[PDB]
């Protein structure tokens, strides 16, 4: 029922890059999803205490959220675009795992994921 430490956003010994694809992931992908009307549940780690979801972190063992992704991008945490794309997909998958089809939160994730897919379809070479 308690919250775990959040995913790390800083690790000085992890090697880092600022590739054109990573810049696109921040300036296009993250920015588009972050401003969406349905972004709010995904803008920070799930607070299982405040939301009264005592089983959330029993089921979700690789938590991820756009607040974490935003900090990772702004902090140049990643080596490549695939790492960041994986974080987005982990976020969506966690939502679908924990919740039920048709739940409001699932419809919200689906809308954000549709935009995600549209933007990553134009990921620059």
């Amino acid at each position: 029922s308690m919250n775990p430490p959040p995913p790390e956003t800083s690790n000085p010994n992890k090697p880092k890059r600022q590739t054109n694809q990573l810049q696109y992931l921040l300036r296009v992908v993250l920015k588009t999803l972050w401003k969406h009307q349905f972004a709010w549940p995904f803008q920070q780690p799930v607070d299982a205490v405040k939301l009264n979801l005592p089983d959330y972190y029993k089921i979700i063992k690789t938590p991820m959220d756009m607040g974490t992704i935003k900090k990772r991008l702004e902090n140049n945490y990643y080596w490549n675009a695939q790492e960041c794309i994986q974080d987005f997909n982990t976020m969506f998958t966690n939502c679908y795992i924990y919740n039920k089809p048709g739940d409001d939160i699932v419809l919200m994730a689906e809308a954000l994921e549709k935009l995600f897919l549209q933007k990553i379809n134009e990921l620059p070479t």
